[PDB]
């Protein structure tokens, strides 16, 4: 994925409600450093929904694909209240992203 690409879908589609820096702040969602390779529902100090924390998945390349198409969809019940991302190149820069400023 294009990470610079993925920064601008980010500021553009999430930033309002996700901040992804080490030592960031929650929002209206969970701060989202260090979630690859994390389960779901994992990030300290947040309230989750028991849909999100008993999702029970890895999040990495695969299933990010596949939330961030239909968060809904991946997890009934979620407050993330965001219709996702058709485009599979989109989601691809994003995830490129994420994986690089989630783990700076
Ligand atoms: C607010 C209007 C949000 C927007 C826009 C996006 N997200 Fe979100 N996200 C939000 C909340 C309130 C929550 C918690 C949901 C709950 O049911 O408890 C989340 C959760 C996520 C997660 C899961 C985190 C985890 O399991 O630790 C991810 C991976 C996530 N959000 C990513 C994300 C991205 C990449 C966004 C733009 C495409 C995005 N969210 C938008 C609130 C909001």
């Amino acid at each position: 994925g294009d990470v610079e690409k993925g920064k601008k879908i980010f500021v553009q589609k999430c930033a309002q409600c996700h901040t992804v820096e080490k030592g960031g702040k929650h929002k209206a969602g969970p701060n989202l450093h260090g979630l690859f390779g994390r389960k779901t529902g994992q990030a300290a100090g947040f309230s989750y929904t028991d849909a999100n924390k008993n999702k029970g998945i890895t999040w990495g390349e695969d299933t990010l694909m596949e939330y961030l198409e239909n968060p809904k969809k991946y997890i009934p019940g979620t407050k993330m209240i965001f219709a996702g991302i058709k485009k599979k190149g989109e989601r691809a820069d994003l995830i490129a992203y994420l994986k690089k400023a989630t783990n700076e």
